[PDB]
DNA sequence: AAATTTGGTCATTTCTTAACTAAATTT
DNA sequence: AAATTTAGTTAAGAAATGACCAAATTT
């Protein structure tokens, strides 16, 4: 049924797949305790930069750096692809 | 002073390791980890959506978590959020979260 | 009873898009 | 040498924005 979702590790050593929304969840959680009360900011281009990365890495790895390719793997017109490898420095 | 952390490092999931020893690891590493495993369950099948489909399993989280610190306040949400108060609203009935 | 927030339109921008190139590159 | 990808342009369609306001609510 849950497509995206990252391996855990249980007392009993048994390896169990979850979310990856749980793991966004957590992230999260940590970040507001850390945080006592200093206003947050760019909260979403900040998690769009955490997330992007990681993606653009991947598909740019699994297409072995076809952008033609990778563009149409997710959706979005090659240009913008472009526009946010230049964003982050992956070209 | 203050010693640097580094933008991985401003979100992060505790993992074991090796040696049963606990630890954080970058958001980003979920991430991957996430991807590697569905592509390897993919065997060929052709994708179209990633993107979106990325963007939906991360986006709800956030509203969620955003949401119940401000406590409902959409106002507070979309101002720490650092987007217009009217696309928060797109988003948050998107992902029927009302 | 003030102050804030919700909800909702409206105009301007800013971002994404397909549709086309000519060049470089893979096949 | 043909087919595919790249690195661009365009235009036009879509999404995001701040600025409003009137109502609902929270202080």
């Amino acid at each position: 049924s849950d497509v995206l979702t990252v391996s855990t590790v249980n007392s009993q050593d048994q390896v169990t797949q979850k979310p990856l929304r749980d793991s966004v969840k957590q992230a999260l959680k940590n970040y507001f305790a850390q945080l006592n009360g200093q206003d947050v900011n760019d909260l979403y281009e900040l998690v769009l930069a955490e997330v992007e990365q990681p993606l653009l890495d991947m598909v740019m790895q699994y297409t072995r750096g076809n952008q033609t390719r990778a563009a149409l793997m997710m959706g979005i017109n090659r240009g913008t692809l472009r526009k946010k490898l230049k964003k982050y420095g992956m070209n």
